């Protein structure tokens, strides 16, 4: 995006160049990847398995834990693309998560 910065200059502006990578747009696949609620993290993304409506099983996909969670918890995942940008706007989910 723009001119890259000095070590002054990195603590006035964000680090703006933000990249792309494949990886992340081919797990996007996963379209139930959703984050979850946490203490140690805020929130960590993990997957819708079993739609009951209000509650979902859903599993973790960090330590693979199927937790049966609501749907209200379940906060759709946003994806890396407006990561840490120059103003709070950017972002696609505003959402607690993020």
């Amino acid at each position: 995006a723009q001119k890259p910065l000095s070590d002054d200059e990195k603590f006035l502006f964000v680090d703006k160049n933000f990249v792309n990578n494949p990886l992340a747009q081919a797990d996007w696949s996963a379209k139930k990847l959703v984050w979850v609620p946490s203490e140690k993290h805020g929130f960590e993304a993990a997957s819708i398995k079993e739609e009951k409506g209000d509650e979902v099983t859903v599993e973790l996909q960090e330590n693979g834990k199927k937790v049966t969670l609501s749907k209200d918890d379940i906060q759709k995942m946003n994806p890396p693309k407006f990561s840490k940008v120059e103003d709070m706007a950017e972002l696609t989910c505003l959402n607690e998560a993020s």
